[PDB]
């Protein structure tokens, strides 16, 4: 039938482009697809916040797996997912590439940042070698399926400038490795070299409050790019309408004043397919 | 032991998770409690100064995209229950729905939250014991049932850990078996007892002094129950006042108004103004101290 | 898809968990599963040449320090099940006990367990809706009750996947009663049929001939039940022998004594010829491939 | 009352020396348990190979601590848990630190291996400077409480010779290390000294099979060690126990030749202590 790493193949290329939002669990995965969208996203940096912890690497394969599993047992709807550097070597990225699977993922993105660090080392923005992320990109291409996904992010525009970046990127994609995951970049006209010099379908990040910039879809999709990732735009959003509420809760003694902002529970049911799990159950039983 | 007040060492006896939600109980007037579907939602009512956090049953279920119908088990809870712990010490209430099976489950419940650090427990006198294809009710057990589920619990929780017996029975058989309900499993061990916001606000003060023990009143939205103050039910005799979905019903049609906003416009700048800053988020987070706390310990 | 048989490209289909269960029950005469408890424990069944593995229930219980009273719950099994299935592609039956609840909880153990890659799982006609203090019992839920059971689980399940109906009717009501709710079992879409061991080996061409779907005979130790060869059990018309607990029984005499070895005598020089070598546990893991693989896709 | 990491202090005090035995699962520390040994083990490469994995770090602080949570669920007796090099940077340690607390283990150890490897990188026993091991041991110490135990394992006895690793040790007690952790000594005499210098309470690996040799445990205490391990030992005879099981099984087509050599379902009864749950219905119910 149909592979979550094949959905996610066809959904880059029948989608122009592909709109990939981020949900942080089920739920919102479930509201992502309500609203039509083809792929969905799992933060690494939203797995790392959601649990309360700055996204410094201190996450783990588990982690990820956990959330990861949680959503696709809810949807069928193709899920990337952040990968960080792979958690560790050869073999642990190995590891991650075949829990994924078996957690119904469609594609990984995996990065070219540095991990092997002193324990006090701190928060920084370091590349690997070119040739150190081509071991890990060989390392996950060697026991992941054909179907599934793997997306080589490259940090290195920013450090490296738009030259050195293209030659990171084809030398990735030789390494096997399926798409490109760039941060969005300073000026949308680099965008037509950038995709034609690596051919493969590319990735652009569209974070906010970030030091790169904004473009529409559209606008990407006409410089070339084929994917366009939203990863904490729902999430920023929730955070804002949960501390209101608390907020109103503290001040006012009661959530009156925050009523209007909430989903009406007939919305919540209508989003769980709650109607279908009655019907079931006099569709297959009696009394 | 001794604590430092300035300069003046006095006794200070470091409290247990469940004894912080007894001293919560007593030094609020009344406690507010807040549902946290997740360890950021806890941080952020930490923030807003809230004493203790709760962790819902249904939140539970339906933010893995499941319907409340008692699909979960012990264990969906008690993740997300350690995720909550792992980042706050602000005292946890926990939903266990009916205890999730016989005696030695529900002992096992208790044990589990108990290790994962949560404060308190609520324990309810729905029926569980339902045939395969049973539609979704809210029937009761019989006082005696709901009696042994509070003995299992009691038998293994530690003295400051606090066990709260949840009746759903004012909606279905009104004040009086309600009272009587109560009183039975006050007298069965419970700690504390969780009742729906009654219909009448003047029925307070007879059913907390006829339970004695403190009482919960459950904030719902979008149920039959009404919305009080927290001040009117404490001046009625309530300890603790409940919002359970509160944040979650907000954040859902937030999350679902960008996906909205990007589906129909190709981009997020709509959504900018509706969204958390980055700053916040760091503040909450409190990343600043694990930048110090390297600086504090370690070289370059 | 095609491979090859040596330089021939021949068709070949790619098979599901649940087919290669189906195809070793076919191709084995009769089709051996031994109980492991852990995926160390599949792997040396997997090098002794077992086709398939099995997940026992009160092995999972048991191994958690629990007794097999249906405290644990999806996730205790699951877990386990999932271990097993990262190690291994061996065709893994897995005991879900009465599925943990009612019909979508049922629904959901099916649905994980083949997430898990399990191929086949087995559900009882025990009952479970037991009030909070029921002491531990060998009760039958009715046949009504299991058929609802069963068409819970084929609703979710794929083809492939196998749902075996294990029924605890023999040891209470008989032979005849027992071919009775199997029958039923199998009408319901029950694919395969698990009873405990016989009494009389000559009751099997009955039982098999009357229930038609492949049937599982129950090797248990210590039990009511008695023992027969795999031969045997074959030629009374058996197509799975399960051994659900015989290796961990062994293994908890041989950990035990080795404590107790090194409890007496301050050192564990006399347990040394009753230990697997080294080298044998590298050969299980495979370790060879670990260092081969990196000199195949690697410099220095 | 007792704190795991007071009650593990206490049985290394009392204790002459103290024995820890590996138990691979919650049913064999109850075994340990009923045996009568005061302390216990959980082995990282017990954790590894019971997945059916190589002991090469490709485990995490989630494999660990799932196998720890489930033995502390059954047991109070104090539990030792290797934490290899501490799965990352500072903050990792610091929430494996206080997860280990979380989870009721009362002592882990870690060790002064590199980890920070190339992804291709070949399976080796390369240590860190004296420096990287003072930073690990750092970051844990921030965070744990008094009571908890933090083991320092040095591997450097093999590579560097009796007086490198005294100094590496007193340089581990200094920077907080509570305890000291060193492969068994080829030479039982090199032992007083080695533990006089370092002063803080001394484990011996008694492994099996490997290059080190084995003692006796009043032999180790003799020569001033106060803790003695048994990483493996009831592993390795239940491996064998298991395969001639399945070998039985497989060439006689029944178990019959293993009977004798199964525990009994009395005896494990008796173990998970079976009684004490029916007791227990009858103490507190009727019907
Ligand atoms: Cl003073
Ligand atoms: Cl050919």
């Amino acid at each position: 039938s149909m592979s979550p790493g094949k959905l996610f193949r066809q959904a880059v290329a029948n989608e122009h482009p592909l709109q990939i939002v981020g949900a942080i669990n089920a739920y919102c995965a479930l509201l992502a697809e309500n609203v039509g969208f083809k792929a969905i996203y799992l933060s690494g940096g939203g797995v790392a916040n959601t649990l309360g912890l700055p996204d410094l690497g201190i996450t783990d394969l588990h982690d990820v797996l956990e959330d990861a599993r949680r959503i696709t047992a809810a949807t069928h709807l193709p899920l990337l997912v952040d990968i960080d550097t792979g958690f560790g070597g050869a073999f642990t990225i190995a590891r991650a590439i075949k829990e994924m699977e078996r957690a119904q993922v469609a594609a990984v993105h995996m990065e070219d940042q540095v991990a092997q660090k002193r324990c006090g080392h701190r928060p920084g923005k370091e590349l690997v070698n070119t040739n150190e992320m081509v071991d890990r990109i060989k390392a996950a291409v060697d026991v992941k399926s054909n179907d599934f996904v793997l997306i080589a992010r490259t940090d290195a525009y920013a450090v490296e400038g738009l030259k050195a970046t293209i030659d990171r990127a084809c030398t990735y994609v030789e390494a096997g490795a399926d798409m490109i995951f760039a941060e969005a970049l300073e000026n949308i006209n680099d965008y037509p070299t950038f995709c034609k010099a690596v051919k493969v379908p590319v990735l652009a990040n569209m974070t906010e409050f970030g030091k790169t910039p904004l473009y529409t879809a559209a606008q990407l999709a006409d410089h070339g790019v084929k994917m366009v990732l939203y990863p904490r735009s729902a999430d920023r959003a929730m955070s804002k309408a949960a501390l209101a509420v608390y907020e109103d809760i503290k001040k006012h003694g009661v959530q009156t004043a925050s009523l209007p902002f909430m989903q009406t529970r007939e919305a919540l049911y209508e989003v769980l397919n709650y109607h279908a799990y009655e019907d079931k159950l006099n569709q297959l039983f009696k009394r």
